[PDB]
């Protein structure tokens, strides 16, 4: 039952390895899962919500594991605590990178990809200025730009950097690097006069 | 002769600001410049490629500008040298918005446009290093991060807040208030220990 429907997304997620969504059919996705052409069109309206379906999965992975974080602080100096966070994503996105490309090839054209993004970066948005404002308030760091303001440059500063990284973009931080590279940037502009 | 190719250029970008380039016909084009459809193939190959000739145009427009810069710099402080180089994006794409768009749409799929942009962003990169290592050795700055790493995670942070700002994204900072916030990420993460 569900059965199908995770040998579905299997198959997309394994295929996207290769090439685009563009260049793979619906019939592409049944054979690998085993299903005829009719029976797919029962568990998905077409290839693009299997893509969604495996978009959502993966920033709900993220999404929870950024909650029990927050939930569970770990003893350790700021630098560290800041460094936990983005390693979700590097974590998370990054053991998922065909699915992460053709999300990001998506959004170029697809409503539904962006505003599923765009609710998700909010929240984290909100919840690094909720951070930076606490920070402040406990005179921990200097009250310098408006906190919503450098959360959400130092966000869309993640996105693209992680996205680049993982792609071998050239230019791009080595993956290696690009953990140290962020949290720098983070520390120093949250803490730094 | 150039004045067609104006003509078409012109065209493609009001154009632009109303729709994407694939609700852009050839026929558009050239009836918005005046001419035949077979005489536009003699100016251009395709629709495709006059948006390759404006991204072209735009870039480097914002190089020369630095360029400029560079040869004369400001005498004030740190902070505005480097505000004034921020600003030359902000600036020059931001007087070109749906080219921008456009641009950014493209390279999800287009070769040439993504290996435009590579080039010229390897350019500022090695600049905005060669400038951090300069400061380095006379002191100014501190030894953190590798300079060229660090200068590849602030260049791409600034091509997507400045997209995003363009845009009006949401998530997004205030066109307004986009370049101080820019500005503090690098001030702080560059001469901050
Ligand atoms: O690296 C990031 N964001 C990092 C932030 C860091 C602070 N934070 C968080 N910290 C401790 C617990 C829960 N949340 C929210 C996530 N992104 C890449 C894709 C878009 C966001
Ligand atoms: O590039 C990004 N983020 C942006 C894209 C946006 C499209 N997309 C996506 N995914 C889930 C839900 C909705 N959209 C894949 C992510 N990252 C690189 C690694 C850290 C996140
Ligand atoms: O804002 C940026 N880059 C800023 C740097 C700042 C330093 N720099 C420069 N400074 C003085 C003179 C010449 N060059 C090179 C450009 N980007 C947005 C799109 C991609 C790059
Ligand atoms: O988003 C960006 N940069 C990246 C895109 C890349 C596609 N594209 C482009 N343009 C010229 C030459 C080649 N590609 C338009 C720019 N910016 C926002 C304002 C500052 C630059």
């Amino acid at each position: 039952g569900d059965d199908r429907e995770l040998a579905i997304l299997a198959t997309a997620e394994n295929l996207l390895e290769d090439r685009p969504l563009a260049d793979i059919s619906v019939d592409d996705l049944a054979k690998g899962a085993g299903i005829s052409r009719p029976t797919f069109y029962f568990y998905f309206p077409s290839k693009e919500a299997v893509l969604l379906t495996l978009l959502d999965r993966v920033v709900n992975q993220a999404d929870m594991a950024l909650q029990t974080l927050a939930e569970n602080p770990a003893d350790t100096d700021r630098e560290n605590m800041w460094r936990t966070g983005i390693n979700v994503f590097f974590e998370t996105f990054g053991s998922h990178k065909a699915v992460t490309r053709a999300g990001q090839a998506a959004r170029a054209t697809s409503v539904e990809v962006a505003e599923l993004w765009s609710t998700f970066m909010q929240k984290w948005i909100a919840y690094t200025a909720a951070v930076i404002d606490a920070e402040r308030d406990r005179g921990a760091a200097p009250r310098t730009l408006p906190a919503h303001e450098l959360a959400t440059a130092l966000n869309l500063m993640n996105e693209r950097t992680l996205f680049a990284s993982f792609a071998g973009e050239q230019p791009s931080v080595p993956e290696a690097r690009v953990l140290d590279t962020l949290v720098h940037i983070w520390v120093t502009s949250i803490y730094g006069e």
